[PDB]
């Protein structure tokens, strides 16, 4: 189950821009300590890894990690089982995994000075944000409170340290620049399928509207809904009657309609409440967020699309967290992704 | 195919690090976003590790450790897309580990809710960062004597400059002790292994070996900081500008330094390091004196009974290598010399 035969593998950087410091660089002057004088800095570039099987079939898959993550989540589970990278190379697809700008091997744009500041210009904010272990526990629905697990959980219990160690902060890079890097990758690859997660859900939807080479999207537990500009439906607050979900992203309808040209599937795990849950903020957040996504998919279908919502429990899989592709039943989750690719001819040459 | 690779298994994991905690308690009924330090536990300073194991490995696993401001990408592929040492050594029947050290790449960058690196009143890492420029890295890596210029003999993959410089970035001020600690813990997990280091990781790998008997050999590409027994740093001249110096050598207790005499150690240097003072080109002159300091470090190890050697690639007939010989155009020939070292000491046998 672990063996993999690669026709080729490797990695590369793509995307990004340059910014410059004042003055001119003099090679006769001390180069250390590093200074901004005469400096050119490459910023906001993306890291890309690929593994190609012998005799690929169908389209390459681009796996795009969620917020605060890296391509690690597609390589292995926290307990060391094969991730989707291995499983899909075995399924005869070329697999790309990225570390988006600002994450992992992608660039973090900082210089000589306070974090993110190049002389007088703020490239990214000096003040950061980052989830705690406790916040991520409830966000990912391991259980209702830190330390607790839902009954029949598919989380790899005992590997909490491994799991939380994979997560971290992201600097305040413009989402436009993150989308731009992936558009450039899609142009380089050719026709492909995006597989997104959490924060990358909305970003992958945006990429597809700019890149006809995106031939399909599967989004695991996307975090932000998307609608045509001025056509956001009524969405209730959370059960605390104070909080809201993430403000839906609005795009021009001419771009939104591109989403109707390709098959799109949103995948949700288990333990999202049907009814208001005022005691557990992130559980209720998921209830309302999933509802908003259902309306987003309906809007795509009203433009002639083929957009679906797969709740894993309806397919017979119980206990999944917000990372179904690293849960204990991730082979079964992968089988459902293979089913989607096959139905839509994305596994054929 | 030169590009084909057969893996018995591959994967990645996190190892090492500690935790820090914010004030107060976490209440799951209160808004979790925007994220707060209240009731927060943060995992910090952990390391990312990738492994690829061939079918029927022969010899010891290799642990490739990137230089300063880099990641494991440099062992995966060259900037022009040719196979890196990860592929070459899995093809040479070694299990290959590649790391992103704490503070780099997929390793942790310890920051929270607040100014960079600050957890309430505690500074975990500095808010003020440092970072090389393209121009500084060009001359540091000896692509040529000045930015935009190549040595005539260069092995650099010209035309892929943007790709190359895009792989580099800043490092937060994590203590070197905590970086060494993470790799010691990895070596404990792996068992007997060989460290292959580069530039800033050279001195760190030397330190790891003094703490971890599982390190059975070291090959260091263009190490940046020399190491000596405490109180026994030899006289090292200033640079040709008469004012600058090389990196202050790291000093360790002699009982630890002596552990370096128990394993084979090779330092590998590329080309275009001047023999004579060169005041017009600061980093060329810096490499001249740094290489000299390393020669004295290796001699100190050998006087204690060691097996330490310096390989200048031009003496092996390879001309034009930069400070990243393992991504240069002749990196297959560089890899052959690494295979030769492993074979000489039986590190390629079970
Ligand atoms: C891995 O988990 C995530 O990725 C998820 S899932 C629910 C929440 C989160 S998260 O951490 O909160 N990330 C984000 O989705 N980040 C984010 N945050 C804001 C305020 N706006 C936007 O864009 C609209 N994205
Ligand atoms: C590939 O890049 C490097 O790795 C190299 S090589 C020559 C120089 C460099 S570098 O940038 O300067 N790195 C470091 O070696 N980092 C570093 N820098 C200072 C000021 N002190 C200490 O501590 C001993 N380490």
């Amino acid at each position: 189950k672990r063996k993999v035969v690669l026709a080729e593998q490797g990695s590369f950087y793509i995307g990004g821009r340059t910014v410059t410091g004042p003055g001119k660089f003099d090679p006769s002057k001390p180069v250390i300590r590093y200074s901004n004088e005469g400096a050119t800095f490459y910023i906001n570039q993306m890291y890309v890894n690929f593994q190609a099987p012998v005799r690929p079939r169908g389209l390459p898959l681009v796996f795009w990690h969620g917020g605060g993550l890296t391509g690690h989540i597609w390589e292995s589970t926290p307990d060391g089982r094969p991730g989707f990278q291995t499983l899909f190379v075995q399924d005869r697809h070329t697999v790309y995994t990225i570390d988006q700008p600002g994450r992992g091997r992608g660039n973090i744009p900082t210089f000589n000075g306070p974090f993110g500041q190049l002389e007088e210009e703020s490239i990214v904010n000096t003040v950061t944000g980052n989830s705690s272990k406790e916040g991520a526990w409830v966000r990912d629905r391991l259980g209702p409170a830190p330390g607790q697990f839902f009954e029949n959980s598919q989380f790899p219990r005992g590997y909490e340290d491994n799991y939380f160690k994979e997560m971290g902060f992201s600097p305040s890079i413009s989402s436009d620049e993150i989308v731009d890097a992936v558009v450039k990758l899609v142009t380089h690859i050719g026709p492909c399928v995006l597989v997104t997660h959490a924060a990358s859900g909305v970003l992958g939807m945006r990429v597809a509207t700019h890149a006809k080479n995106v031939r399909g999207i599967v989004a695991y537990e996307p975090a932000t809904s998307i609608f045509p500009k001025g056509k956001v439906p009524e969405i209730p607050p959370l059960a605390d009657k104070k909080s809201q979900i993430f403000p839906p992203f609005e795009i021009q309808e001419s771009y939104f309609k591109k989403l109707a040209k390709i098959p799109i599937q949103f995948v949700f795990g288990d333990n999202i409440p049907k009814n208001p849950k005022s005691a557990y903020w992130f559980l209720d957040w998921w209830r309302v967020t999933r509802y908003a996504h259902s309306l987003s998919l309906e809007a795509i279908n009203k433009l002639g699309g083929q957009a679906s919502l797969l709740d894993l429990p309806t397919a017979g899989l119980r206990g999944n967290t917000a990372f179904p592709f690293t849960d204990r039943n991730n082979v079964q989750v992968a089988s459902l992704l293979s089913d989607f690719l096959g139905k839509h001819g994305l596994d054929q040459n």
